[PDB]
């Protein structure tokens, strides 16, 4: 009645279903995130900060003593499972139980994007290495390389006096690191737990199936990312662009920032088109910012 | 000046260093535990789970299950010594060679002052619970079910801002010693002796420093006790009764017998009438010359 052949065939069918569902799932975090695989509990990120530069070597070779502080990514774990109910063995009604595996593949493929974009939206409620919010009006900027003396207040969060509108983000991808980092301790894996001599199977009436994964997402350095709840207009976009591109490191030296793409929800696609991607301005003159940035509309931002 | 001479010198120095570091009078081993680590940080699970056994059968009947974690964040230490400007090629190496065995002895006892640094500053270190180590809200479990209810008591003794010296009562019978000692690499010996080396052309002070990585942490909070009030026979008996009366979940006795006592040198007078006289103190009057004999350390 029960032989290894049938169990193997069903396991292969379920594995094929799940793998097909997951492989074709869209990937979007890679564009605005950096993947850093690891083989431990966490990774230390103390190199984010100062911008490396070149000196004239007037005297001796300067050696940088890196700070001992770390970001403490502290990756996490999470997963989901179902059962089969064993109903198929008797009647072989295998038509059902497909959409469940498809849903698993979709969820596994799409979760990292959801987490990355949720962290991106939560920048106003997450602390960076500076000890303050990611989008804050009092970021630390010292006047000396050693990092001492009175600092200056820099703000990259803009909001009208009241009734703030939709929120749009401006990011950069030219650098090696994207503003957000998506860790990956282990790729998601599925376990075809179905045995006749196992337990909670003979005493229950289910063939449980589960998936496992380990990953987490964290912020990078705020020099690039910018946020603004202002209405997406030419003047506001130009102000944000020129404020971000005019960033100076310690000692008032420009960083040569090159904003690449601007992220808006699917609701503001029309405004993104009007600002960039069309040859008509509001007044009807030729754009001075045509195809300047590559817009990336997404549903994860509503 | 040949490579064979360098090899022989390195072998002799290695033998001298290995001779020490082994017979040093270590005192941390009484209250610390040796643990082989592999990474830069080690997390923890349970923090107050007394391992005990129950009548029921199976191997799955009762257990506490772990809670939020506690990291060590292993630190680093180093020593260094060497004066060979005139020792080498002068037959003066007979000295500068046996004197550093004391350096090895002293360095091998460093975990002692590390654990005592943790011990002295136990009130300024964050505990996994959230409050100070010696707080008055230490959770106690009435039953084994999730987080049912955490009652507490004034665990330790402290008067109304009365002057005194802090003396600690410790136990070491259980291998779950109150402190922890995590080491990543054992002490290592490095030889930079290289003929006509670029940076060691300077006379012949051949650097012979060492490298080590280790740290210490907190284990059980109940295994340790503190007292800043005036040291007296009545107060000593009170402290001993309070510590021995400690009971875990379910009211099952613990049999915890205190073994170690730490006192500053200033309180040494009282710590000597308490221990060492069988006539009037810890003797005729409240005889208590049996347990927790004072050790009277001075690294605090």
């Amino acid at each position: 009645i029960i032989t290894p052949a049938l169990i193997s065939a069903l396991k292969t069918s379920f594995q094929k279903h799940f793998q097909d569902a997951l492989a074709t799932a869209p990937s979007t975090y890679l564009q605005v995130a950096t993947v850093i695989p690891s083989t431990t509990a966490s990774n230390t990120y103390g190199w984010l900060g100062q911008f490396p530069k070149l000196r004239e070597w007037i005297g001796q070779r300067v050696i940088k003593d890196m700070a001992a502080q770390g970001y403490q990514i502290t990756n996490k774990l999470f997963e989901s499972t179902v059962g089969v109910k064993r109903t198929d063995i008797e009647d072989d009604n295998l038509g059902v139980y497909g959409p469940l595996m498809q849903e698993m593949g979709r969820a596994a493929g799409a979760h990292p994007d959801e987490l990355v974009f949720a962290l991106l939206k939560a920048g106003n409620a997450n602390l960076c290495y500076d000890g303050q919010n990611f989008f804050d009006t009092d970021h630390p900027v010292y006047p000396n390389v050693d990092g001492t003396g009175t600092a200056t207040t820099v703000s990259n969060l803009f909001a009208p006096a009241a009734d703030p509108g939709a929120a749009w983000y401006l990011l950069d991808t030219s650098r090696s690191l994207k503003p957000l980092i998506y860790q990956e301790r282990m790729k998601p894996s599925f376990t075809s737990m179905t045995k006749e001599d196992d337990e909670q199977v003979f005493m229950a009436d289910e063939y449980r199936y589960g998936v496992r994964s380990r990953c987490n997402v964290g912020f990078g350095f705020w020099q690039l990312a910018a946020m603004s709840t202002e209405e997406l207009n030419q003047v506001n976009f130009e102000k944000v662009y020129d404020a971000m591109r005019n960033q100076k490191a310690d000692g008032g030296r420009p960083l040569d920032i090159r904003p690449n793409l601007l992220v808006v929800p699917t609701t503001l696609r029309s405004k993104a088109k009007e600002v960039v991607g069309v040859q008509r301005l509001a007044n009807g003159a030729d754009n001075p910012n045509f195809e300047l940035v590559q817009v990336l509309d997404t549903a994860w931002l509503n």
